[PDB]
Formats: structure tokens, C-alpha cells, sequence
């Protein structure tokens, strides 16, 4: 039964990762990147082990795709630290920009 | 226009990775793991950059999921080397088991 | 980065279009067609350019499928005007039936 | 038009069935199985005929997959009765565990 | 590891079931229904246990959807026997119509 | 029953449209655009009415997405004529470049 739960946690983790980027686009707040990268990872990790796995799979692929197209080396490191913070169960609101609406 | 090719190459790379594991199940040949972990990576990489990205995203996730459930540390390293060989465009038949049918 | 945002806006636009028809079925209000056709298009357009594109792709296909099966010519024109109203950022509540619940 | 509505009801029924198991994992309440099996089926059936069809397709497949892996015969019968109760429009809260949060 | 094979066998079984109906539409041979309802079940079952499960899940849903729309009771029984024959690994060409092309 | 064939023809038409662009990337032949924009439309239309509908839905969306990103007005017209030729069941090899391999 644990395998089927792990997969459900993974798809749910995938949806929470998607929700973070969907919200990032909606907010349109400059310098919110770190907050949503931590939140999607935090939410996915909260689903369980499948969520942790899905968040890491999605974060690594995103980082690699941006790298290929022209995303700066130092800029990728900041994205990497924000993902790890959330995934480790630490508070995403740590990277929260001051004027971001309560919904996010 | 290079962005859509990249995505098409990625989905195609994803299908070639799927095809490798689908074939691995069909063959039912003991030792295969490596050859196939490397055929899928070779075929996906051949699609273009999107295929390389998709093969790596899929290989890393597979390795991590196997690790969580109970796959041995040394056993994962062999799977890792096999994936890299194929993805780098080197010949997969290098890891080919002697009694494997021509179709694979 | 704009291409990846355009695709996210498109999938989100696709979900908002789906949500409009899902809600239309739930409400079961006679003569609500115009309201939900405008709302799904309005919501999708609000996501951004990807949403505008997805709303138009979905609206054109829906109109063409109904035409093939037996939907009246004049009946299609009313569906067409309602989609355009919403997509152009104009208020969907313009086509709102008087006894429709607040949730919709 | 009824066929397209039946399919929309089915996908929506599929989502309500998924939502029940996603919620079951979130709650982590022991002996909640019956409640969520009835709720997902009740919610899906409420969508319409497509929802009834999708709930039954999903419930039968779930029951068969668990049977193959090692789920007890008597244990499957309890899962079967809970699915039927909900699908028939009877109150899921009938199987509600006393300390389960209001959201579920 | 038997869990992932089961899922891969299921998706592959799902594709073989799809392929049977896709081919049924292509052939446009009157009487086919049975042979094809049984070729798809045979191919899916050949994938392994996941394929058997997927063929049965797909066959039961198809039978139920056809029943709701207006498919005759006696007509459903013939479809039921044809599915079982294939799924049990028996030769599908048993129900083969005389003038059906070699590709099918 | 004509409704399910229509949907199956549509998904199959969608796959044939995908196959055309997947092949276009593989070939890497300069000028192809048209032949392929017309092979996919021909193959999809051959599936039946669902295929015709899916080819048109896909062709219109592709044309609109290309327009938004920076595709020239005159360049879009050539893509439009090529799609119509194929979809109308006329021979795609009409736009075939002289040095294109036999597989395509």
C-alpha cells in the first residue's frame, strides 16, 4: 500500500509545485522567486516522501533547463538554496516579500 | 522556435526512456539493467538537447525512487555509469548481454 | 523565460475553460450558456497571453465540434459573441442569469 | 451534447475520487478508509451519470489491484459496501470517524 | 520493484487496448467487434499482470458506458465472452473475420 | 457510437500531427515546413472526421502561437495553404523536398 501512497504523494507534490509557479505568475511581484520556490517545495514535502521526491525531481529539471537557455551561474545557486529550505520543512515565509498578498 | 523543438525533443526523449523500460520488462533478460538504462539515454539524447535534459531528469528521479524503496548503494552506481554512457552518445551495445534478441 | 510562462498561462487558461463547463453542468441553470462561455474566456485571458491563446484554441474547437454534430448556425453565432466578450476582458456578469448562485 | 457532458462528469468524478484518496493521506486518521471510499463515490455520483460510471470504474480497479498484491478477502468486502453506499447517494458521514476534521 | 513493472505493464496494456480500437476504426470491417475486443485483451494480458488488470478495467468500463447509451443486453454478452477469451491468453484469430487484412 | 469513434479519430489525429513535427525535427531538412505541415494534416484527416477536427484545431493553435512570438505574416500564409492541402485529402508529396529520406 506504501507504493501507491508514495505515487499519490508524488502527483500531489507535482500539483503543489505547479501551484507555486501558477501563483508566482498571478502575484507578478518582483523578487518573489525565492518565496514560491520555497513554498512549492515546502507544500510538496508536506504530502510525504513522494512529495519530497517529486519536488526534487521538478526543482533539478527546472534548474537544468534554465541553465541550458542562459540563466546565470550565481542566479541558479540562489534558486537552489530556496528549494532546499522549503523541502527540509523550514518556513517559506522566510523569503516572503513585504507587500505580497495573504493568499500566497 | 528553438524552445518548441526543445519541448518536442523532451517528450520524445521521455517516450524513448519509457520504451527502454517497456522493452526491459518484455525481454525478461537477467543483467539488462544496464544495457537499458543506457539505450533509453542514448535514444533520448539523439533527439537533441531536450532529449538529453529529459533523459537526465528521468534517470535522476528513477535512481532516487529506487534508493528510497531499498536499492543497494553499489547497485545504484552501476545504473548511474550506464545512463551517462548512453546520454554522452556512446554506443549502448557496449553493455549488451550476449543472448538478447535483435529487436532490443 | 517568457515562453515557459506563456505555456503555464495556457495550461491554467485550459483549466479555467474546463472549470467554466464543469460549473455550467453543476449549476444546471437554463440559459446560462453565454455566462459560462464569457467567464471561462475572461478567466483564461486574465492569466496572460498564453491564457488568451488557450481560450481561443478551446473556443474555436468547441464551436467546430458542435457544428459537425448538428448545432444550428444562428446558435453558434451567440456562442461566438459570448466567448469574444470575455476574452477581451469585458465583464462576464453581463450575460449573468438573475437566479444563478454567487459561487458561479 | 449529452455525450460530451457524460465525459466531463466522468473526468470530474475521477478528480473527486482522486481528492478522496488525497484527503485520506492528509488526514492520516486510522479507520477512515470507509468514510473516504463513500465520500469520493458520493461526490463523483453527484456530478451525474458520467461520475457514477467513473466512480465504479475506479472502485472496481482499486479493489482488483489490492486483491492481486495481498489484500484480505473480508477486508475487500468492507471496501465494496462503503463504495456502493456513497455512489447510491446515501450520506458518507455515516462512516465518519468521531475525531476527523470538518474540512474532510 | 514488482510494483513498477505492474504499472508499466498496465500503461502498456492500456496502449494495446487503445491500439485494438484504433485498428477497429481503421479496418471498418463489419463483425469485428469481437475479434478486437479480443486482440486488445490478449496483447494487454501478454504484458504481464498489470496488463491483465488494465485490460479488465478498460473492458468493464467500455461495457458499462455502452450499456448506459443504448447497447443491447445480448450484444454486451458477446463482447464479454470475446474479452475473456483474449485475456486468458487464448488465440484471438479464433474470432478473426475471413476478409480482414494481415496487419490487424 | 459515432461519438466515441470521433474522439478516438481525434486522439489518433493528434498523434499523427505530433508525429509530423517529431519527424520534421529528426529530418532537419531546410524547406520542410510545408511538406510537414501537410503530411500531419493528411494523416490526421485519413483517420476520419475526428482527425479532420483535431488537425484543424492543432494547425490553428500552432499558427496563432507562432504569430505571437514573431513569425512573419507572409510566412504564416504558406503554412496555412500547406495545412489545407493535406486536410482535404490531397497528396502531401506535392510539397516534398527532393533530398528528403524515404521514411518521411
Amino acid at each position: 500500500r506504501s507504493f501507491f501512497s508514495f505515487l499519490g504523494e508524488a502527483f500531489d507534490g507535482a500539483r503543489d509545485m505547479w501551484r507555486a509557479y501558477s501563483d508566482m505568475r498571478e502575484a507578478n511581484y518582483i523578487g518573489s522567486d525565492k518565496y514560491f520556490h520555497a513554498r512549492g517545495n515546502y507544500d510538496a514535502a508536506k504530502r510525504g516522501p513522494g512529495g519530497v521526491w517529486a519536488a526534487e525531481a521538478i526543482s533539478d529539471a527546472r534548474e537544468n533547463i534554465q541553465r541550458f537557455f542562459g540563466h546565470g551561474a550565481e542566479d541558479s545557486l540562489a534558486d537552489q538554496a530556496a528549494n532546499e529550505w522549503g523541502r527540509s520543512g523550514k518556513d517559506p515565509n522566510h523569503f516572503r516579500p513585504a507587500g505580497l498578498p495573504e493568499k500566497y
